[PDB]
Parts: structure tokens; sequence; C-alpha cells
């Protein structure tokens, strides 16, 4: 038998198959099975807020027609323009940008009809979609990503978009992304669309994505904790040179203010407090108090020098140096200690609530 | 009965249907009803001064011509290709740029035909629409969007425009925008448009939006703030040491000023003077003033040790010293009342002016 | 009579109207009239060199054919998809970029056609277009961005633009511009193209345009003024303070560079010297200046106690303060007064340049 | 003989050559061989992850049919529209991005076909490609870029692709990249693929970088060690004046972090820590040493002065004013040794590594 | 006679006019002569290292067929649309990017047949090529674009490309470029190319850009040049005072590397050394030296201050005055003589090289 008359005799002219038609009109809707296998992910930004993932979908569904039943072979393999001739399932995403089909020499359509007529429709897209992420706790969060199936044209009745029992979703091995792990769960379940034209299916796939806390350690961590460090040894010190601490605890205040307004700025504007906030003020705040405790100390000072230009003032030379040198000792000590303990607070409370979230 | 043979019969060579009349032809004007629903907002800023809005589009109009009557069900559901051959409504954007529709898998378009005529044509599309936003008050200010759909091809007679009575604009459940509050009212109201050419129907929504103050007080009120506190403390402080008081001055003014070009930087170029510049401007002023004071109170010290230098210099030794340390005094307590109760003035008229507004 | 059998008959298959012909042909040239309207404008910018323009564009020429002179109405509407059978006249224009029409629903085209076969074409389309901008004076100019059309393939013989006598440019009601101030004269001036080929005709439109001065007073020269204010102020104060002085007078400096560099970014670069590199190189000189007369005085003073550790010594101790206080007192009042003369000079100059421009 | 004639018979309607066939239909598998030349490479940065290349392809593979054997010549070159008409093979790339064709005047298409019917078939296409690059080592690295060549739809059965065993791979001559040098090497490696739907054939290509060393040192290393040098220098002298040494060793810092976070940001974020990371830290942490030992000199000092305050404290006063010189003078020659033993350590163990790998 | 009947004559369904045999078939090769005029230039970008000019590309080829020879008129002019039913040369660029066809209300083509079938044939595009431009001096250098026009499909053999004697490449009238000055030299060349599968011919066009050296000086030598001669008045000033030395001598080389970065930005990454490169060597080492050079003077003044701690310190307490005295007064003059003679060799050098390349 020729190839070409039965390629043509079964989705053809003489055939009254139309492409118009429904399969199984006037009947039970039509069970439509979809595989989602990801080719690669990547291009994840805050101030984006969408993803781009590069997606191989494989949809199957029963046809009665085209069960040519003469042919020994279980299956043909088809070429991209007999995927025209055949009617094909609507397909849509809530929330779709882009998604342009690849094209290179032919298109990256794959079709498979089986002699039952059950039908294998296969496509390469990129799919860039937005992701409702959130910026609660920017150094630590977990990132769930949603992709949703639904169908523009049809209703509930007429057409059931199910997942695969087994093998739902795939990945393709050895693949990562630098900033976040992604979390081999993929729970996927189903939410129904209601409009006021009628009720839509729709199916749900979901993405955890837990962030790499190495960057950011490195990138604001370390020099804010530097910074601070120098700045309590240096005040502690030079007591003597009063010019010398204030210009050391304004450049120390300086610096720390421009770099907190620089770690600001990738990440978009959102009225909460996050995390990395909570620490860069508290930071300040142990900067800023410096300073203040250096001007009370120079204040007390100032009281001795007047007292003594004003035996009855060597009665209290020793009250007001005992008392100034009585601050700076305390102080000194006091404050790694009320700055360690705040640490330990910050990183137990956090560590907690990752795990148990 | 076939489908196949009633769907060509209804809409093809044998129906005298032409595409290229208007239904109701030498009668009175075909009136057509739009209802807009928002898939998602997003994508607005200043600088760009438009917005990115995902729309469904339904459109509403009888049509005498395709009146079936012989088939029990109410309504067709029919395929994408059809509406090619169906006469369509005209519909243009007063302000559009890019409008590209979304052709994933298949267009993303609905048809359905009532058993009267009545046609639902359902379209999906990004619209990109430049707004007027004004750019008064930056902090608190609330914009809005307007969106306006003419004819561009017919004049007021023969296609009339109307809007639903109930749930004429329907918005996604749970949508929101990071910067701004949308508010639920969405007031709409139609203005014609009058040209040379001829007169041509309109219709316009109004879309408010509030601004959250959270981000602008973290990111530019609470660093000029403490910048000011500290030039304060530390000026009044550390008085005998006039070299560590004039560099603490003049570096505060430096930081004062870069950021507020810095804080000049999002926003587009306008000839009216903000609220930001307004507060940006009386802080560098009250920094700036600072210095000024401490050079009069050092020229004061220079008269008093060139007299000195010069009983009769203790004459005036008491009283240049008491006249300075009159200034530095009073001076001292008299800054912060003079700027809480500006800060106080500016709160509440920005307050009411916003809740009058 | 049927609609559809005149609208064939017309422009069809019994018709000999074939869109490959020039009406009147081997006949006098086609006089082609053409009217402008501006939907809107923006994009303009000195680093793109460019303004994109929403226009609407209604061409009218007379055609002998297709005058029917068997319908009562004057007029008839047409549709889209009927401009491709009629012959249209070919539109260029000489510094055009992207342009592509824009197709939301249906093509923006309209068709009417006159009972004495005048026929009106109208067209809505985005224009990028090249401006040859002025750099000479940033502040303050005037920048004038003209318009070309002109036919690419028909000579000068066979086909003529002319421009409409009466509201031949009209602009959108309400339209206004951030940065630039439109002017209502709009000159229209038509200039022939001479090639290699051919005499090819041509119209241009000029548009004037007038740049708001209010924001770059409050960027740039505000910041610099104060700067150049607390120089001086702080120079001339604490005087016996060497280091003091040095060290505000370095930091005014470096402010003032960077200011200036951070100034010449926004626009392009060009051979030529604009006034702000003038302000900005002045401002430079007289915080440059400062220094040096600082260290003139120091190494007065420096020869004083030199020669003073060396009466002999007290026969020169007064003639050596003398001169160096009759320095410091000089320059003090001498340097605002010898700015103030000059930045009234600036004013004059520039303001009665641009009057007369 | 009329070429017309031939042309259509050859490959035309009264010819049974169905593009829908493929070739050998029910027999052996058809071997295709690809060779590729490379036209120009650039476009490769860290952030994008991927490289721009234009390339050449050309596909070799036997026909059966289409073997004329009656035209003296003994290959016929053929149009691009003549491409259509005859079967294609599919190919397609594992990570493929744009990729748009080429079509300027005519489309860029070469089609040669033999007597004995084997068909070259020869495109030439801009191909963006993810490359997976290391980022392990900063400075020196080699980057190896893969391009792999599927079929997507047809299984290892029924099409094979294989190399070229003689001049595989060819570039184009006195192509040279600014950043990177190309490896004259080109190993080529088949691996094949396995899916859930089947098993399809594919083939790689890897291309060896080289990272040119030049432009890294003169950015970065070279101004890092002459702070380095300064902040030595000046800490050794000026021992006296401790406010001008405290000033000196806070800017050097400062400078010092705001370089490190300038020197993170053209390449992206990893977990893992660069050897430029690594030189950064030591070149910090020496510049961070010296402030320490500044002020452990000044606290020693302040010992001395206070116990001198209080013959009994010339007992001490050589001892303290010995032991701090001693610190200064060990110190001072100390550092810059081991300084040199790290520098020496780091470029050998990365010299030795870079050539090992 | 109608022209309509003898349009479709000449090239239509009677006519044996194929469009896929090239002419003169089985004959020597067609030679095409290639006229080029430049529109417009721009959009030069070392980063980029392309540029994007508007050109009209006019093709002119002998044909036999067509050769009508019974219109009286010489010339006659078709239609674009007519275009595609003639034969057409293949053009390609060696280096094409873009170069997407302008079509705006019509193609932008012409095409003009003479008497004895000498075909024009007129195009409008916009070519982006890249540029391999030469980095070696930045601030004066020439650089030279090549343009390069190939046959995809042909060889050498029936297909050869020829410039135009007189008026080959001609330019916009009043063009002008803001960076580059263009040469009126325009030098052209053919270079044939060889390939594994065949010679194909080529033309290439090189067109000379002269650097504006306007912009830099005002960009970068100025600001450098003031820095420096502020930084050796005040070293050589106040050198009593060295605190306030050695803070003047670490702000001014802060600047000065910050500067020389920042310099270093808009042109890309490179091995080799530039001039400007070597401009900020040379003055951030005389900024370098000066503040060793202070070191050392405080050193020598530390040896005489202990010396007289412990006449015979009188002995030496010229000697050390003299001495540090001595090396103050000499570096003082003879540093900018040692800069001017550098300035006068460099600015010489650089001139002649310029001159003579
Ligand atoms: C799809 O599945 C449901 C539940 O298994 C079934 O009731 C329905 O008949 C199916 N639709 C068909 C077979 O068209
Ligand atoms: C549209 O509505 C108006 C007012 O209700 C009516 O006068 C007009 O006839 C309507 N147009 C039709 C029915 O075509
Ligand atoms: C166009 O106008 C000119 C001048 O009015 C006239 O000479 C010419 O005949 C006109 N062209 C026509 C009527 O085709
Ligand atoms: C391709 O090559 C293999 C191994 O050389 C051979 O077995 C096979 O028959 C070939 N396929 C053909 C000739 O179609
Ligand atoms: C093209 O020119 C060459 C040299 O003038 C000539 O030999 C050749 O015959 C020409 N090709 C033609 C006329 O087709």
């Amino acid at each position: 038998m020729p190839p070409s008359e039965f390629l043509d005799k079964l989705m053809g002219k003489v055939s009254g198959y139309d492409a118009r038609i429904r399969p199984n009109f006037k009947g039970p809707p039509v069970n439509v099975t979809c595989n989602i296998f990801i080719n690669s992910f990547g291009s994840i930004a805050e101030t984006t807020m969408d993803y781009r993932v590069n997606i191989f979908l494989r949809q199957q569904w029963n046809d009665p027609r085209l069960a040519y039943s003469e042919y020994p072979d279980d299956s043909l393999d088809l070429d991209p323009s007999m995927l025209d001739s055949i009617w094909k399932p609507d397909l849509f995403f809530a929330n779709e940008k882009g998604a342009n089909f690849h094209e290179v020499t032919t298109d990256n359509k794959l079709l498979r009809i089986s002699k039952n007529g059950n039908v294998l429709y296969s496509i390469r897209i990129t799919l860039v979609l937005a992701c409702p992420m959130d910026l609660k706790n920017f150094p630590m969060d977990v990132q769930t990503c949603i992709m949703q199936l639904e169908s523009f044209g049809y209703t509930m009745n007429d057409l059931i978009f199910e997942w695969d029992e087994k093998g739902a979703v795939q990945v393709a091995d050895g693949l990562t992304l630098p900033q976040f792990i992604l979390k081999e769960e993929k729970d996927l379940r189903y939410c129904t669309k209601h409009y006021n034209t009628g009720k839509f299916t729709c199916i749900e796939a979901r993405f955890h994505l837990e962030r790499q806390m190495g960057y950011y350690l490195i990138q604001m961590y370390i020099p804010s904790l530097l910074i601070v460090i120098l700045s309590w040894v240096s005040f502690w010190i030079n007591m003597d040179a009063a010019p010398a601490r204030v210009g050391l605890g304004i450049t120390t205040v300086l610096t720390m203010t421009t770099q907190s307004s620089g770690s600001r700025a990738s990440l978009p504007k959102v009225s909460y407090v996050k995390a990395i906030d909570i620490w860069m003020a508290v930071c300040l705040l142990f900067v800023f108090s410096a300073l203040l405790e250096y001007a009370a100390v120079n204040f007390i000072a100032r009281q001795h020098k007047e007292l003594l230009r004003f035996k009855t003032v060597e009665e209290m030379r020793k009250l007001f140096i005992s008392r100034a040198k009585r601050i700076d000792t305390v102080s000194r000590v006091a404050f790694p200690l009320v700055f360690l303990i705040f640490n330990i607070f910050y990183w137990i409370t956090y560590k907690i609530i990752r795990s148990e979230d």
C-alpha cells in the first residue's frame, strides 16, 4: 500500500474529518492528560517579578475518529504540517507573557497517532510567568512559583484537563540555578475557574525555591560587622584626642548609611520591613550611640576644666576624672557583650522561623 | 442533522452574509455593549509615564442575520477561525502603544452566538497606555489613569458604544500592586470626540491609585532626620575644638546635598517644586545655619583673644565670654523646638490636603 | 439596489480598475494634498537624538475612475480591506525609524469615497524621527525638529505633494510635554530633492520647542551656589586654624569637581563648550582661588614666625601681621562683589541672546 | 532540452515526490552528515550566561529519488524557493534562544543536487546559546561552551546524525575575541538522548576559551596594591601625630571596602568564594590590622603619660618608651616581608593550578 | 495600446520568463554594478562595536529578456509588486545584524526598466555592521569601518559584482556626526572569498573616521591637571602642619584613583595599555610621590627633635633643620619643571604618531 494515499485518505477531503468540530460532539467531556518536562530554569529577579522557563508540553487525548486499524505498526509518526488539519485543544496560562514558539529550521512540533486513536501532541515553548514573590525576610525565604493552565474558549463541560498519575512533571538532569535550590516535591493541585461567561477547568503546578545564603553574608554582613568593630575599637582608644574620635565616628556613620542605601537597591519597594533593614537599623543605632557617649564624656571633661579654672577645686578634680573614666571603662567592656547577645538572639529566631515555615 | 453542513450554510457561500456590510444598513446605529475584566495590573513608573494592564474584553452586539432558529440548544460556541467571516466592530484606544495579541497554541478568541443572534466576542490583550500622572506632591498623591475606547473608522451615526449597567468592570480576585492601592470605585463616563472628518463615539474608564507611604519614610525621611540630629548634637558639644566642629559641619552638608541629589533620580524632571524638595531644602537650610552659628561664635572668641592680647582687658573678658556662651546656650535649646514646630506644621497641612483632595 | 453587487462592480473584475496603473496615465501629475494631526508627543532625549510622535495622516487625491454617480448619498464609507484594491500613493519620511502600524482588533484604516471620486485615505502611525538638536547652550535653547515627506518611487513628474491651505497641521487639545513648551506657529515649507536617479517631490514641517528652566536651577545652580557660599564664609572665619581651613577647601573642591562630572552625564559628548560648562568652570575657579589665598597668608605667617625666632624683630612684627591681616580683610569683602558682578553679567547676556534668537 | 521543463519534471506534480514521506521509508535510518563553519564569535558575558555565534550549517544526505541521470553537468545549483518542495531533516539545539534567520534581499539558503542524488543544504543563522560557565577562579579560568544538535521529531531509528571525518568544524580566518583566546582543539563527541517518548540522536561540539589576564591586573590588582603600600608607609611615619594616623587608616579602609564592592558588580552572585574575593579579603585584613597596631601603641603611650603624671616614674619611663618603640620598629620592617611571602604563595599556587587543569 | 495588456504580456503567463532561471543560462557570468548612497550615519560606540547606517542601494544588471522594443518612451517605471516576478540577484553582507526593510505605507522599492533591458533595482535599508575598532590610543585614533558585499548562493562563475567607475559612493549633503569626522576619500577595493563549497565574489568599501579631541580634554585632562596643581601647591605650603599635609595628600590620591576608575568605564576591556591609562598612571605617581616626600621630611624632623631632647645638640640643630629645608626648597621648584618636560614629551610624540599614521 502507498503511504501518501493512506495519509490523505485518513485526514483529507474524502474523510469527513472537520477540524471545526469537537470530538464526541453532543457527548461526555473530552478528558485531556498533560505531561510537563522542564528543559531549563532561570531569569529570576525580584524587580522583574517573573521567571523564564523552557518547557516541553505533552498533551494526550482520545479520538474515536482517525482509528485506521489497517496498518501493522502500532503507531505512526507524523509531520508538523499535519497538525493543522487535526482538531487541537486550546491551552492558556493564567499569567502568560511572551511565550513565542521556537521555529529554527522547522517548527518544533511532534505528532504521534496510535492505532486506538489516542493522539500525542508535543510542543517546546519558553514561558515567562509572573510570580507573586514574598519579600518578608530578604536573607532567608522560600518562594513558591505557580503555573496555571486553563481553557480560554471552552467551559467545564466538553473539555476537562487532568494530570498524569505517574511522572506528571519531570526536570532536566543536572539542572541547577545559581541563586536558588529547587525542591524535589512539586505538589500539583487543580482549582476550577468561575467567570460571568461560565465555568472553566484549570490545573496548577507549584514549585518551591530556597535561597542560597552564601552571597548575602559576604556582600553585606561582613562589611557592616568590620565597620562596627572598627568604630568601637577606635572610639575606646584615643580618648584624649577628641577631634580624632569625633571625626572617626562621623565618617563611620556616613559609610553605614551609604552602605545601607546601597543595599536597598537591587530589590523593589515594599511597605513592610525586611530582616536586612532590621540588621542595618540596629548596626546604625550602635554606631550612632558611640558618638553620643563620646560627647557626654567630652561635656563632663569640659565641666572639670571650667571648674578647675574657677584644695576646693582638687576636691572635685578626683570626682570628675573618676566619673568620666568610669564611663569610658564600663562602656568599653559593655558594648560588645550587649551586641553579641543581640546577634545570637537574631540568628536563633530567624533559624527557628525558617525551620518551622 | 450534520453540524458541518449547518455551520457552512449559516455563514458561507449560499448565505448572502457579506463581511463588508454593516448590519442594519441604511438604518439606526448599531448599539454595542462593552464589558471589561482586569486580569492583572503592574509596570507603573514615573519616568515611563505608562501602565501595562492585561485585560479581557467582551463585546456584545445584536445581529438580525445569522438567526438560525432551527437548533434546540440556546447558544452555539464557535471557533476562532469562524470570527474572520463575521462582521466585527472596530475598536481603538486613545493612548495605545504595543497591545500585541497573545497567540499561544491557538489564538485567544471566544465566539458565542445566541438564537436571537446576539453575538458575544471575547479577546485577551495587554495594553500599555500613557497616563498623565500628577507629580505635585511626591510622597502622597492620588493618581487617576484613564482608558479611552473610540471607533476609528465609523462616525457617531451607524455605531454607538455603551457601558454595561451591571458589572461593567471586574477585577481579578486577590490582585495587588506593590506600590499602589487600587480604589474600589471605578467611575465610568463617556465623552464624544469631534474631528474635522466627523464626530466619533467614545467611552472612558477611570481608575484611582493611592501611594504606599511606607517605603519613602525609611528610604528618605529617616536618614535625613538622623543626619540632622547628629549635626546638631555634635555642633553643641566640642565647642572649644573649632576644627572638629567645622569639619563635622562641612561633612554633614556634603552628605545632605548628595543625598538630596540621589533622591531626585528615580522620578522625571518637572518645573514645579515637590514636597520632598521642600523637605530637603529646609533640612539643608538647618544644617547650613549651624555652621554660620559656629563661625559667629569663633569670630567673637577671636575678638576676645585679640583684645586680651592688647584690669582694662578683664573689664571686657567677662562680657565677651558671657556673650559667646549666651549664644551657644540659647542656640542649643532653641533649634530642636524651632524644628519640631515646623515638622508638626508640615505633616498636618499635608494630611489635611490629602484628606480633602 | 444591493450594496454588495455595487461594491464589487465598482472596483472588481468587471471593472477595468488595475491597481498597478497610476490615475491619469500619460497625463499631468496627480496632485495629492496632505493633512496631519498630532495625537501625542513625547520621548525626547538628547542621547537618543529622536522624538516619538503619534500622528493621524490624511491623504486626499482626485480619481476620475470610481466616479459611480448612481447613489443619492454624497459619500460612501468603506472597509480597510477595500483599500488594497485601490491605487495608493507612496509615502516616505527622510528620517524614519520604527513606524510600525497599529493593528488592534482591526487595522486602523479609514477610506472615504466622494461622488466626484476624490478619495480620502486616513492612517494612524507612530513615527520615531531623528532630530538634529543644537546643544550650544544647555540651560536655555530652542530646538527645531523637522519632519520630511517624500515619494520614494515616483519622480516630480506624475505625483506632486502639496499642503492644505487651511488647517494643514492640528494638535490634540490639552496636550503637554513635561520638559518642552510647544510653540503655536508650525511653519511649513517644501524643498525638492535631487538625486542621480531623478528629481523627487518633498514637503517639510517645522516644530519649535522651548526648554523649561525650572528643573535645571534646582538640580544644578542651587547646590553649586550654596557650596560656593559655604566655602567663602568658612574660609574667612577660623583663620588661625590653618588645618581646618585647608581641609575645608579641599573637600569643597572635591565636591565641586564630582558634581560637575555628575552634571555632564545625561547629555552626549560634543566638541563645543556649553553654558553649564562655563558656569561650572568659573565656580570651580573661585573655589580653587580661595585655597591659594589661604596658602599665601600661611606662608607670610611662617615668614613672620621664623623671623621672630631669629626691638629689631618687633620692628617687623607689626608690618608682617598688618600685611597678612590686610590680605584677609580685603579678600573677605572683595570676593562676593567680584562674584555678583559676574553673575549679573552672565544672566543678562544669556537673556538677551535667548530673546534675540 | 529546456531547463524549466526538467526542473518541474524532477520535483513536481508528475513526479511522485511527496515532501511528507521520509526517504528510504520502511528502511535503514538515513545517515546525515553535518559540517559547521564559524563566521564570527562574540557577546560573551557572565551575567547573561550566553554567547552569540554566527554560523554556516551544511547538511549532506543521500536521496535515492531525484537521481535524474540525464544531464552532463555533475551538479545542479538550485534556488531557495525549491528547498520547500524537498524533504528536509529537522534540526534542533538543546539550548537555543533567538536564532532568527537572516533574510536580506533574498533568504540565505544554498541548495546543491549531485547526480547520485546526494543533497547539500546550506543555511546561515545566528545562535544564542546558554553556556554553563564556571566561576570558581575569576582571574584565571578556562571556560568550555557546548553546542548540541538533536532531532526533535524523529527517534534514533530512521535518522542518524554524524560528524564529518575531515574538516568537521572550521573557523573564519583572522577572527579574534577581545576577552578570550580560542583554543585550536575543538573536540567533538556525541551523546544520545533518552526520553519517555523515545530515544533521539544528538551530537555535541566543545569549545575552549582562555581569559586574558591583562585587564584585570590594571583594573583591580594595581590600585589595591598602591593603596596597601600607601597605608603601610604613612602608618609607620608620623607616629607622634596620632589623629593624622587614625584618619589615614580609616580613609584607607573605606576606600578598600568600596573598591571591593565595586569589583563585585560585573559578575553574578554565587555561593562559592572566588580568588578575587580572597585577594580583597587579605588586603582588607592587612589594612585593618595596621589600625589596631596604632591603637595598641597609643594605649601604651597613654599608660606612660598617666604613670608619669602620678626617680620612680623615670624608672618606668625608659621601659614604656622602649617597648612602644620596639613595637613600631619591628612592625615596620615585619609587615612587607609577611606580605611578599603571601603574594608569592598565592601566585605560585594559582599558576600551578591553571597549568594542571 | 493598453498599458495593462502590455504589462502582463511582458512578464506574465504568455511570456516564458521564469523567475527561477538565471539570465544568460549556460553562458558568461552576469556582471552586476552596485551604487551606494549614505542617507545617514550614527550609533557608533566602543562597547557595542557596531555602527548603524541608513543606505540606498542601487543594483544595475543587463537582461536580454524583457527587451520589449515597442514603446516610444525610453524607460518604464514599475511598481514594487512587479519586482517579485523578476529574477533578482542575491546580496549578503559579511557582518550583517538587523537590516530589516522599511515598509511604511508601501514598501520602499524602486524598479526602472530601460528599452535595452538594463534593469535598475533600488532599495532603502538600515544596516548594523560589526566594526573591528582599534583601541590602541584612546584620545586620538583613526577608525576604519569596512562594509562587505558577497553572493551567498552563487559562485564566482555565473555572477560577478563590480563597482561603478564614477560616483560609486555618495553621501547625504550636510551630514555630520557628533563624535567623528568623516574623511572624504572612501577607498573601495574587492577581495574574493574562498570556501570549501566554492569561490564567491565580494566587494569592500572602507570608511575613515577621525575622533574629536574637544570633549576628552574637558572631561578628563583638565580635572586631573587641576588636582595635580592643588596637591603640589598645598603640599609645599603648610609644612609645619603635618596632619594637614598628610590629610590633603591622601584625599588627593583617593580622588585620583576614583577618577581614573571612572574614566575606564565607557569603553570595553582590552589587554593592551591605552594612552589615557599612561596619563592617569603618571599623574597618580606624581601625587603618590609627594606624600613620600612629606614623610621623609617628617622623619628627619623627628630625628632632630629626639636628638635635641637627648652646644652638642645645637651642633646638629643647624645641620638637620638646614637639610630638611633644603629638601623642601629644592622639591618645591623641581617638581613642576620635571612635569612640564614630560607633558611636552607626551604631546609631541602623540602628535607625530597621529600625523604619520
Ligand atoms: C472522562 O472521565 C470521566 C471520569 O472518569 C468520565 O465520567 C467521562 O465519561 C470521561 N469522558 C469521556 C470518556 O469522554
Ligand atoms: C440603540 O439604542 C437607541 C436608544 O435606546 C435606539 O434609539 C436605537 O434605535 C438603538 N439602535 C438600534 C436598535 O439599532
Ligand atoms: C495639479 O496642479 C497644477 C497647478 O495647479 C496643475 O497645473 C496640474 O494640471 C494639476 N494636476 C492635475 C490636475 O492632474
Ligand atoms: C548508515 O550507516 C550505517 C553504518 O555505516 C549503516 O548500517 C546504515 O545502513 C546506513 N543507513 C543507510 C544507508 O540508510
Ligand atoms: C562581464 O565582463 C567581463 C569583462 O568585461 C566579460 O568578459 C564578460 O563576458 C561579461 N559578462 C557578460 C557580458 O555576461
